[PDB]
């Protein structure tokens, strides 16, 4: 398949990006608790459902949440405002809250399932977005990083397998802070860090210029 492009929302990220996260690739964001990665998943998960003269794929999403950070409504005010019925756009993402890292990881081989039963139609699965992919294997391997890093490159090497295997833009959310990060080392085809700027704007950078944008009804936007 040739690379897809979901634009982000915001012209600036997307000139970033050459056009936005890419099909085939996994799409690692991280950054600080509250620099936005959760709002940019929200945004792609509508942005995907667009035809591709607006920046979409008409593509159907899954969702995997590990902070009970989703949010129907916030889905629904990001649809209304990109012209979408809002109804449609959150019958077309998959949603999944894993419980722990050992679950995380069955919904991946789960959603593969899903992916096979849309993958000949007209709303195939085109976006995959773990969030937070990191959070579960840090809490739960605290004094056992060999463990942890063994356990997380198998799920890295699964969540690669489905990005280029079905054609699917893999994003995935990572927090670090205060002298916290292995980041996810060089394992996502694209690192992205984003940060808050002054006057609550959000700044992102390639790791491995700078886009800026604002949180708004539109998702994210310059
Ligand atoms: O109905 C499903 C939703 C999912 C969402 C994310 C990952 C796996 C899933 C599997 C399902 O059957």
């Amino acid at each position: 398949a040739t690379i897809g492009r979901i634009s982000t929302g915001s012209k600036s990220l997307d000139k970033l990006l050459g056009g936005g996260i890419e099909t085939q690739a996994i799409t690692e964001v991280f950054g600080e608790f509250g620099s936005g990665k959760t709002q940019l998943a929200h945004t792609l998960a509508v942005m995907v459902q667009l035809p591709p003269e607006e920046g979409g794929l008409n593509g159907s999403v899954m969702w995997i949440d590990t902070e009970n950070t989703f949010r129907p409504e916030r889905i629904r005010e990001i649809a209304q405002n990109r012209g979408l019925d809002p109804d449609e756009v959150l019958k077309h993402i998959a949603y999944a809250r894993a419980f722990n890292s050992n679950h995380q990881m069955l919904l991946v081989q789960q959603a593969e399932d899903m992916i096979k039963e849309l993958l000949n139609t007209d709303r195939p699965v085109k976006l995959l977005i773990v969030d937070s992919l990191t959070s579960h294997f840090r809490s739960e391997y605290i004094g056992a990083l060999a463990e942890r890093q063994q356990k997380l490159a198998k799920h890295l090497a699964d969540l690669h397998r489905l990005a280029n295997l079905y054609d699917i833009a893999v994003f995935v959310t990572n927090q670090v802070q205060a002298n916290g990060g292995h980041i996810l080392a060089h394992s996502a085809t694209l690192r992205v860090y984003l940060r808050k700027g002054k006057g609550g704007k959000r700044i992102a950078r390639l790791i491995d210029g700078e886009a800026v944008f604002s949180i708004t009804e539109k998702g994210i936007e310059d």
